């Protein structure tokens, strides 16, 4: 099911989406907790502004989260997410691993 | 690692989250694309407002989830996630399954 991807390389994370506000990316890794890794505004700004291992990026209203240098604790099921009138949207998840 | 329940049961799912604003709902079940369920506000009022499915409850600054007929549909990873500051919170996830 999940993509196997090669460690060290950087992989570009489409997020599905519609993106005319803000987008918010988190993971389920193999640890029980998700992890939140940044959110891009609708004017395209990220939070938080450090991109050398994330680096959302957005254009015509879509959204790329980039990981930089993919290693093993980077496994794990990638979402985004808009917040819009009391609920979520989401778009399709994305799986990616590297082999241990 | 997930909980089996017995089918037509219902389950109170706990947000181990401080709910000082509003909280969202959502799962993720065998199904590609997750769903949102329901969102409860700072003050405790549910959006959607029917609760003969999903319903959520606040006392105290704790939100809590009651899944009622729990069926096979229902099986998968249920998560709770205030958004505060650009950024997203997550309870400890929680895991429900009717046997197949």
């Amino acid at each position: 099911q999940s993509t196997r991807v090669e460690e060290g390389s950087k992989v570009a994370i489409s997020c599905s989406l519609m993106a005319d506000e803000g987008v918010h990316w988190f993971r389920q890794g193999k640890k029980p907790n998700p992890e939140f890794l940044v959110y891009i505004s609708g004017i395209g700004s990220q939070n938080p502004a450090a991109k050398d291992k994330y680096s959302a990026d957005k254009s015509s209203q879509k959204v790329t989260l980039t990981v930089k240098d993919f290693r093993k604790e980077d496994s794990g099921k990638y979402y985004c997410l808009m917040v819009k009138n009391r609920a979520l949207t989401f778009g399709k998840p994305q799986d990616y691993y590297v082999e241990e």
